[PDB]
């Protein structure tokens, strides 16, 4: 509880670049990789929702992680999202992390079908056994899963031993101050960005998110302006996200994204994986807008 | 409408035995709110158990409260009730009591478009009789479920001067601080207010006010000189005492504080709300001291 | 004897928004020779809860007056106030009727031992008439449990449930565990399916304009006349497609209106009135319906 | 697509306590679905435990099947995953097995446009390749809303011949069926089964049939010459089960009566799905031997 005092941090949650063909595009991950540490970003929160964890496989996932330890181990943190619905697909990604140098596994509650909460803090265990003493981030997105945990099981969840921080992707900051309230040291994650300088306010230590992999340094602001006691520029600094947030909801935030990242010319193609539709076209006049817009603020 | 801007409390409407309004009572509550530092009421709402009284009995409450409060504090209005016809006869008499503002929620239980939930509120607006208009948005309770434009929209009605967001939307709170820069944008849960701010509210309605409004305040004053802090210490400590009332029923634990406070004299919500339990008396009698020596 | 097909009654107001007494009286008529095994007085197809007390008590006079000793007369005298619950259950007895009702009182959370008592004493204040418990989640929000069922459907005084609820594995659930319990299908759209389940019987609104093709769902069933249902249900679902896209209650107002019933087809606000567009569907349906009995 | 008409039994997947296919109790489930009155098998659907296994796990269950069934009864492979290139793998694969149907349910976990949607049973179709579609719809799960309109233009979408309809508001299923005399119209929740019918539904593809299919199809006869009374009883009969298969849980209550059937080996479930309770396994070898005979 208190050895996952480090997991504190702004860490993104890394998108996974795709061919024409709908192949792993190995050279665009690998630059938006860089593109994301030079931001100046905490940590990378690899193989999420956002990173298309769903419409890939056990072993693609593998190659998207360990094509990330390559690059981005030593310097920034890593925390391996080896969440699935199986139990046992969780546990050959936690070790299969375990191996590849990672800082830390996670795993969203599994879902679609309906387990009891026994069953869902024995995935988590099982998960931890296999991790081999990394920290675990309980990854928990109503929204998404379809999971609806009280307080009192979230507080069961955070306390089993080997669990080190919070993925809060919720709204309820009346939670998320309980939860701080409750557990004075643990690691909370902001998970919706549209919200990190409210969820910072009501007992966050810092957040995960997807926007990060184009604005990352706003975020960062946010943090420092709290710090400062500055609560004005903090203010600019959530305003302006969600006018992007705001965009990214129009377009579809993961093709959307990616529509700008192929912009900055660090993605060859920036489709999402079938299902997934292209981006509508009267979008890109505002996202080549946005893109031209966001790496003229930087340099 | 600067003027509205403020920490308003929900105030609690007093019974007795009998479930009769409890006048003498709503007198002290209402000076019990002046002394203690709101900038303003709002009166006969959700909080104040409207949907369990008559007309009559909402109309007697804002009479006393305009009586005892006047000139001393802002006073809003809520006249809602699911009928326009009712709810126009209680615009009506706010305007005659001298009322600052009115308020009503979205109209509820039947499913009303969004034309006639503006119509509603034009209709309002107008027995009002040139009150300005607090659009009362509680989507949890109401089941009403309006979208951001649908918002954008209510709040450019003609002579609507505020919203008060009982929403936890706090990404809605911003969109819309953003689009209307000088709206007075209300806070509606207590258990948020730090961070509602924060997101682009100016202020709250809220019923816990009632005990400890100054620990509001106080929140405001210490976000406003940046002692982050003393803030979250507040809401900390005010989440605290909202735990307490979530576990004990709101109305009920917050007017059984005020027994003890010895402002309230029979504190009781009306049927069908129930008793507070035996069980958590102590903890709200010790609450009532604990807050009696902090103020 | 609360078993049956009993329609939820419409209030028809004049152009001023008022009672109107002469059609109220119409209606009672209009559906007592439909068949109806009864009318559902001061339920939320009544409008209820834009009228006063008064209002609500002036029409389940009247209706006893039109009514009483003919067809079965239930009085819906629920409110989210118990006092106020119990003046309309005090009265409904006065006059003489056959059962109360009350709906989950709404707006607060209230904890379900909070409603039992609601129901407690609206059961002593309707001074031994017997109880429809009424349910219905979709506009009140309250989420009950099987188990929380069984205790209110057993609440000594309660004598029936009218259940609104398109839960068709829940209706069985109820039915086995209360094998003599009356049990109103509440959705109109659904009542074929409900009674297969287990209901015996509907409180509907759209039986207001058809509770003969009701009726007839029921002989059908009854009578083994699988494939009458379906048409008939199919009928009864092609209109309930309208009215869910007019305005369903001045929907049904109109179509009255159009049958000569009612004088003018209005709800009260914030209910506006129906698009003019659909009038022509409204009429046609009207004279459709004239033409079978 | 009249042909695919019928009450289908949703298989379950056998596991060993390696939670590694059981391959001998999957024949023999198949076997005893066959040998028990079914019209046809739904196979690796959600009750198949299709989310917690792997592409080759499905093909591999789907080919056992296949070998077995094929001919005889008729044939339905789920292919759906959350990815279309994943459903169309399965989908070219439940080909080679020479399968009569291919089904889909509607992408989940991440929101999709409608039109996100459509095209991806169209991907399906193409990798079909002849095999027909049912649009599987389950709200409930799989958090998609579908509402009338975007139904309608689903099950019109060419090559689809059923649609799975697992949810329980039945007048969507009347309004479905009158505006859709000839589709085939998959009853989802064995719960309300009667209710479906007499709403529109004339199929049912359900998890209890594996261990009753017989009660569904006398369902489906005593309402078709007009006998409600049975009807009532066979569905108040099929709902006590349920109570009971919902306190102990469903898949692995299911696999239970099954193993004391004789069908099955070992009655576990996948992980994070937990084993069964000791203290239902009275009442659940109690289900197995009243059904046996009965």
């Amino acid at each position: 509880h208190h050895h996952a005092t480090n997991l504190r941090g702004v860490m993104a949650a890394l998108l996974t670049p795709f061919d024409q063909q709908q192949a792993l595009d190995k050279a665009s991950l690998r630059r938006l990789v860089q593109f994301n540490i030079q931001q100046g970003i905490d940590g990378l929160y690899v193989g999420g929702s956002t990173g298309e964890a769903f419409v890939q496989s056990l072993s693609e996932r593998e190659q998207v992680l360990e094509i990330v330890a390559e690059e981005a181990k030593g310097k920034i943190k890593l925390i391996a999202h080896v969440g699935c619905v199986s139990t046992a697909e969780s546990q050959q990604l936690a070790a299969s992390a375990k191996r590849y140098g990672f800082d830390a596994v996670s795993a969203v509650t599994p879902f679609y079908y309906p387990f009891s909460f026994e069953e869902h803090c024995d995935h988590y265990r099982a998960i931890i056994d296999s991790a081999d003493g990394l920290p675990m981030v309980v990854y928990n997105i109503p929204a998404l899963s379809g999971v609806k945990l009280t307080l009192d099981q979230i507080n069961t969840l955070v306390t089993l031993p080997g669990v080190g921080a919070l993925k809060q992707t919720s709204g309820d900051l009346y939670q998320m101050e309980q939860i701080r309230r409750e557990h004075p040291d643990l690691v909370l994650y902001n998970g919706y960005d549209e919200i990190f300088a409210s969820g910072l306010l009501a007992g966050a230590d810092g957040g995960i998110g997807s926007t990060y992999n184009i604005m990352g340094w706003r975020y960062q602001g946010i943090v420092k302006a709290l710090k400062e006691g500055d609560i004005q520029t903090a203010q600019k600094l959530q305003t302006e996200c969600n006018k992007v947030i705001d965009l990214l909801i129009k377009t579809g935030v993961f093709r959307g994204l990616k529509t700008v990242l192929h912009y900055m010319d660090v993605v060859s193609v920036p489709l999402c994986r079938k299902p997934f539709g292209p981006v509508d076209e009267k979008y890109l006049p505002e996202l080549k807008a946005l893109a031209q817009q966001l790496m003229q603020e930087r340099g």
